[PDB]
RNA sequence: GGGGCAAGAAGACCCUUUUGAGCUUGACUCCAGCCCGGGCCUGUGGGGCGGGGCGGCCGGCGCAGCGCACAGGGGAGGCCGC
């Protein structure tokens, strides 16, 4: 536990200070878990759910997604999608999130499904009605084949209570996914490019 | 000495009994013996080797782009000059 002591070490990372932050309180400090008991011999490969943020969509969805600073694509890229992929998974990684319409729904289910699910990003289609403007904005566990894990949870700008709270939620996880829960988990340690780790 | 299916003897053969016994073996279940390990008996000193835990450090070769991309990172600045 030991809250106090670990946000000081989050303190510590905002004291530093430097860095190059990308739309985020002194960029983001990902916790690397590392795993006691697992093997890929067993399987328990679950995946569950600022950075970058972007939305493709059509009336009241677009008017609050183009002017939240995200930018917009106009499926002009449908064109596109015809003549090359060689950017198809290029596009798909600059956005952390994509977003979509309701109004759209199926013009692309039919036709531009292709690349984009390998690159995983498939939008989230939001009635024009629907405020979109804030899942978009407000942005991750898979067991997979790697022992060590790192989420970022220093993304938000939110003070470091809400981090601490991204952390909980991290631990929580660490408590929900796992047969020993904190105690499955061997180490954790708080990392940004310039940021030195810090074991939990 | 032909016969009294003459006299000996609750057929020994054969079969039956939920009747035995001796013997056998890779029958069922076991037991002494013996081998082996650890503990106690059981004092007083050395020396090495692992494990576990930390903990630095050195590595990683199917090729376009920059060369063997171990992996999950992060990111327009750290300190490269990149």
């Amino acid at each position: 536990i030991n809250p106090e002591a670990l946000n000081k070490h989050i303190a510590e990372i905002i004291e530093r200070a430097t860095n190059e932050k990308p739309r985020k309180f002194l960029e983001t400090v990902e916790l690397q878990v590392g795993l006691k008991g697992y093997d890929p011999k067993k399987d328990p490969r679950f995946n569950l759910p600022n950075l970058k943020l972007c939305v493709i969509a059509d009336a009241r969805d677009a008017d609050r997604a183009k002017k939240l600073g995200l930018n917009y694509v106009e499926i002009e890229h449908l064109q596109q999608f015809n003549k090359d992929a060689k950017q198809i998974k290029k596009f798909a990684k600059s956005y952390d999130v994509f977003l979509a319409s309701k109004s759209l729904i199926r013009q692309i289910t039919v036709y531009a499904g292709p690349g984009f699910t390998k690159a995983g990003r498939t939008p989230l289609p939001l009635a024009p009605d629907e405020d979109l403007e804030l899942k978009v904005l407000e942005c991750k566990v898979q067991f997979k084949k790697a022992v060590g894990l790192n989420w970022p949870i220093g993304n938000v700008k939110m003070p470091a209570s809400e981090i601490a709270q991204n952390i909980m939620t991290t631990l929580n996880f660490l408590a929900t996914q796992l047969k020993k829960g904190w105690q499955n988990i061997k180490t954790v340690y708080i990392k940004s490019t310039m940021g030195p780790s810090h074991r939990i």
